[PDB]
């Protein structure tokens, strides 16, 4: 049972009598067997022993002809009237206990009580006792059995216009799985509809009154809106399968690869608690270094021009690094990703993943060529002169490299010993370079100390590997 | 003219006699017919009328016989033993004058002047007669002239051994650029070389002894650098033209494609090979909106075997570009390696741009959420989202709830408090939350209606659809 209708509303009169017919609640089965029981929930206020819920057609009735005590006996905190009442009604596929109104679904019935007596005939306009003044719109889900939806007479106006008769129609332009049942004037659907085909009915009611002065016609236009079910299975675009390499970026938080998998249902915005049409994946592997190293990201969102302007779902599966891998690191793994529908009927709702991986090492070494780099101009303190880099470090990402200068020969005299002052390094964390600036300009006034000898090291950090390379350096 | 190499060393002995060659300065030429002239640039220093250097060979030579007075008065007080002498030597291409050492380059030569008398001949390994004590890697430039590039003989020890004849050669893996020349002992460079073909040479020299009663060798290892020139233009590997589409991402910041310029040449930042680019365009509004952003690394990888530079050229967004925006153009991007000589050393970079604009509208014509009654304050609800509006970059959008029934008395607008909204500017949505929970208890405050507004800051666009929600 659900219900096509969240809110009820009507008028009601002082002098309006026991017994007389206010409004029908419906309720839509969701298998053919399922038999509605209605029944009143607001046994928490006084008002509620004025009604009465037939238990099996849903017609709410009056229990007691309204008087004016009545209206002004309403403790709502507003003396204008008109005042509102709000009834409860629940329903079940068991006959009713009084536990259900705490825990079932129910129905607002939200009355107007107007502190007067009821408007004559001649008062109410055809339109009126036609229709609502405001039609609230609809709802029912696709893949679900044909009903009842909307009771279409205005009960209390017709007692007002006894001598009218009222019968209602769906105009259909196209064909709609909408019309009226003749026999008990509701609106009912007449087939199981499709969320993916259509997502709102555009309606056209008439109401025919025969008056006293001919047939007149009233139309009122509404729509229904269709709810999705999960009745789609994910799906991929071309390949299921993503080439990742590994190299020369090995940072954490990384996305080395994406992979897209679309499902025609909707989803409510991203992110959600709700488990319909929600996918969940797995990785497709037992063994420590690849769930330790590696990572999966999913997000989705709605797109519609894809499908055809019909709104779905676009997931997005990113294969992501946890932390920085060792440069030292070299495998080839065919990973999979297993993708579940879970809400999806039947075992037919997955899609297999692939992400083939191959991670290469970085090796950590300087080109054989050796740096000279020559000072034409005098030596300005902190002026850059040069920089150094391991092989492909510009490449570097995640990959920490520091650098250092030491002097070539050891058996060095003291004096001799201070020659190497005048350049110094700096970490260009930027790059994984080094720069070679100027230092102490005083020592280059020694003719000594203008052709400097250095040994440039680098070393990585994480596993302590070491390059080295020569370098010169001549002020001229 | 320039040299292959910036630091001679050797050691002079007491007991060493004038005239006796110490070692040959090398000059390399950078065209067919320059010649080098050699000259002594030391000023002030008292051991500089010591030496002599042939202005034609570049021979440095003693012009004095060594004395153990020469010594001890050097510098007298030091301890230090041996005692460094430092000599500048300079090169010309004209006859040289007294100016030229104080304005062309020079190389230093560090002579180690030992407190002794030379080895005898029976001291010695042969390495020691055959090669300098310090390995010196030399370097040649590319496109330039083949010739002599390191005198291999050690000069100052021809005579501790008098009956040795000796002689050099080369031996490398491969085929190498490189020979000896008999009548001089001299290694060279038998041709030009191109630093993008190989960066350095690993050589090995052999030295051949022909002592009393055999033919001896021994080897010293060497490797020979190739100084890069700005030789290759710049160039396109495929298309010279992205077409970039500017939709739901418009922040500043944003880049929009790649294209790739490849030069085969080595890059010092520290204007050589430089590339500069300029904006092919008079356009207002497109400079005002539009940069080119440009970076540049060197590498190996992409080129093979030899160091090249690799530039990536990207077009950003210089500001929040409105949704209203709509245009399409054609952009043009010069780039220029400034030092290549010709006018061959540009490249043309085109961005063929198509900016649309983004409506703000929902495609969900009504939002309907359910939440208990016993939820419980700050519990998220649900989220809106105008349509796209989790790919949208560089656009304020905000949301707010307006309650449907206007002619609402007091009491039914506290039923509203159970329900606010909250901005979430990381993904452009809003997010329903549970408020107030204390007016859930009353039927009238459990089935709620209000109108979702957003709103575009920058041109006031608004979307509006319905939100209803239930409290079972
Ligand atoms: C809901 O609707 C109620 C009924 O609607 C009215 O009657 C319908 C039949 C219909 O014609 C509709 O159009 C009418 O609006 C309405 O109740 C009405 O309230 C008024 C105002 O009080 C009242 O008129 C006064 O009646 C006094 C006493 O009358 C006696 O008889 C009536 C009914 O027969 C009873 O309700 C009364 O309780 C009495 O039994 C008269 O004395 C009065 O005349 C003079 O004095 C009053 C001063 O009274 C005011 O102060 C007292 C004390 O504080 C209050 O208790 C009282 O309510 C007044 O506010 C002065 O106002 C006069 O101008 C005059 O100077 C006057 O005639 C109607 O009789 C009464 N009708 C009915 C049927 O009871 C109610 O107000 C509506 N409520 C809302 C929230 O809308
Ligand atoms: C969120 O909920 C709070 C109430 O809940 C309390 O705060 C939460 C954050 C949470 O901690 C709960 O656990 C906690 O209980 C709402 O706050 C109330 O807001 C209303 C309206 O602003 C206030 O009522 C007004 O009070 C005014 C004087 O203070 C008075 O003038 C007003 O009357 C005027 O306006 C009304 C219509 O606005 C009109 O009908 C009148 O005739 C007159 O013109 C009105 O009485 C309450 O005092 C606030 N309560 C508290 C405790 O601060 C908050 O609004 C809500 N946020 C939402 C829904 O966005
Ligand atoms: C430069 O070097 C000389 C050293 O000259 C020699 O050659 C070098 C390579 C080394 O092998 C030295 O050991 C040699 O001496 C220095 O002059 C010498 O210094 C030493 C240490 O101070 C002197 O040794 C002294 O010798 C005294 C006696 O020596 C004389 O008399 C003996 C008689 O047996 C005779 O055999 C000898 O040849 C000397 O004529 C000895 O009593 C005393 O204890 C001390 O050991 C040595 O005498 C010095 N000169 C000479 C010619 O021997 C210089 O000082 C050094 N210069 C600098 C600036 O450091
Ligand atoms: C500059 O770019 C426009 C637009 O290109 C479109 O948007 C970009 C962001 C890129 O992603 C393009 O891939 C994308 O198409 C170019 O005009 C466009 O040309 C294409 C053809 O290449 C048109 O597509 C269709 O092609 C089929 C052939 O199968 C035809 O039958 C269709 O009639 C249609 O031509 C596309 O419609 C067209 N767009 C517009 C707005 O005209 C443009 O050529 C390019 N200029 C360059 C590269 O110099
Ligand atoms: C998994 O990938 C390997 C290697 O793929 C290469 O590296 C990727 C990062 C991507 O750039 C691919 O295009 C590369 O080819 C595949 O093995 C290679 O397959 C190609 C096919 O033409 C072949 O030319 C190579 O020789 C192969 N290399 C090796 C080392 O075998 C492999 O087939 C992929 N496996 C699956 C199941 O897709
Ligand atoms: C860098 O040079 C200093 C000496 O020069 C000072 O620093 C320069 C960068 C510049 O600012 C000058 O004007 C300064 O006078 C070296 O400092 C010496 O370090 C050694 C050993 O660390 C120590 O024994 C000396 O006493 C220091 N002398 C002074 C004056 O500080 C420093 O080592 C150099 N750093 C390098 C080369 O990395
Ligand atoms: C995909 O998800 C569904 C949702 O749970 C899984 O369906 C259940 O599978 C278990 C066995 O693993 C059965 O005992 C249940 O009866 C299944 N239905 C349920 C729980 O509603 C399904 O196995 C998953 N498919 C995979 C992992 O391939
Ligand atoms: C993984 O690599 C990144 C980038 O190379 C490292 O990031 C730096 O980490 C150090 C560690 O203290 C910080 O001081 C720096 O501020 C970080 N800089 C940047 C740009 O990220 C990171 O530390 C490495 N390891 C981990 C576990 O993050
Ligand atoms: C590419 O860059 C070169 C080098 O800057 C430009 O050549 C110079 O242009 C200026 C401007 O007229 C002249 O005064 C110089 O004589 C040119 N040569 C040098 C060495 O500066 C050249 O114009 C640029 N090419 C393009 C197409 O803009
Ligand atoms: C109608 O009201 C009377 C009280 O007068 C009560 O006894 C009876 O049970 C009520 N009927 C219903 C269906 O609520
Ligand atoms: C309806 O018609 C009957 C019979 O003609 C008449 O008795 C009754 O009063 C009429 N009712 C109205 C509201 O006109
Ligand atoms: C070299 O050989 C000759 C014999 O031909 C011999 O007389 C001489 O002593 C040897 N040594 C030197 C240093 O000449
Ligand atoms: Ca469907
Ligand atoms: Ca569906
Ligand atoms: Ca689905
Ligand atoms: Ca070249
Ligand atoms: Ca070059
Ligand atoms: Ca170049």
């Amino acid at each position: 049972l659900y219900f096509p209708q969240r809110l009820y509303t009507e008028n009601i009169y002082v002098g309006q009598q026991q017994g007389s017919p206010l409004l029908q609640v419906i309720s839509m089965r969701e298998f053919p067997t399922e038999r509605p029981y209605f029944f009143l929930c607001s046994h928490r206020d006084a008002f509620t022993s004025w009604f009465h819920i037939d238990e099996a057609s849903g017609v709410l009735y009056l229990n007691k002809t309204l008087e004016w005590s009545d209206f002004s006996s309403l403790r709502s905190g507003s003396v204008r009237s008109p005042k509102d009442l709000t009834l409860k009604v629940g329903v079940s596929s068991t006959p009713p206990m009084k536990v259900m109104c705490t825990i079932l679904p129910t129905v607002e019935v939200k009355l107007s009580f107007i502190n007067d007596t009821a408007p004559s005939c001649g008062q109410v306009e055809l339109s009126t006792l036609c229709f609502p003044e405001k039609i609230s719109n609809p709802h029912i889900t696709e893949n679900r059995e044909p009903g009842a939806l909307r009771q279409l007479r205005r009960f209390t106006h017709m007692s007002i216009c006894p001598n009218y008769t009222i019968s209602y129609g769906v105009v259909a332009g196209s064909s709609v799985p909408f019309a009226v049942d003749d026999s008990t004037s509701e609106l009912v659907v007449t087939a199981q509809v499709d969320r993916e085909e259509k997502e709102v009915y555009h309606l056209d009611i008439v109401c025919m009154v025969r008056t006293e002065r001919n047939l007149e016609e009233v139309f009122r236009s509404l729509h229904v809106n269709i709810y999705d079910e999960d009745d789609n299975s994910p799906y991929v675009q071309g390949t299921d399968t993503e080439d990742v390499l590994v190299e020369f970026d090995r940072s954490e938080g990384t996305v080395f690869g994406t992979l897209f998998v679309y499902d025609r249902d909707t989803t409510p915005v991203y992110p959600t608690n709700q488990v319909q049409n929600k996918l969940v994946g797995t990785l497709m592997t037992q063994d420590s270094w690849i769930k330790n190293n590696f990572a999966i990201e999913h997000k989705f969102r709605e797109e519609k021009a894809i499908f055809g302007n019909v709104r779905g779902t676009v997931h997005e599966y990113k294969l992501k690094l946890s932390q920085n891998l060792s440069v030292t690191e070299q495998r080839s793994f065919l990973l999979g990703y297993l993708v579940n529908d879970t809400t999806f009927p039947g075992p037919e709702g997955t899609v297999l993943l692939h992400f083939n991986v191959t991670v290469l090492p970085v090796p950590i070494r300087f080109s054989q060529v050796t740096y000279s780099f020559t000072v034409s101009q005098k030596a300005t303190t902190y002026s850059q002169i040069g920089k150094v880099c391991v092989e492909n470090c510009q490449k570097f990402k995640g990959i920490d490299v520091t650098y250092q200068l030491e002097i070539v020969d050891r058996q060095i005299t003291a004096e001799a010993q201070s020659c190497y002052w005048a350049v110094s390094l700096a970490q260009n964390p930027n790059d994984n370079t080094g720069v070679l600036y100027v230092n102490d300009t005083k020592v280059l006034r020694r003719p000594e100390c203008q052709e400097l000898e250095y040994v440039v090291i680098a070393q990585e950090q994480q596993n302590k590997l070491q390059a080295k390379t020569q370098l010169t350096v001549s002020f001229q």
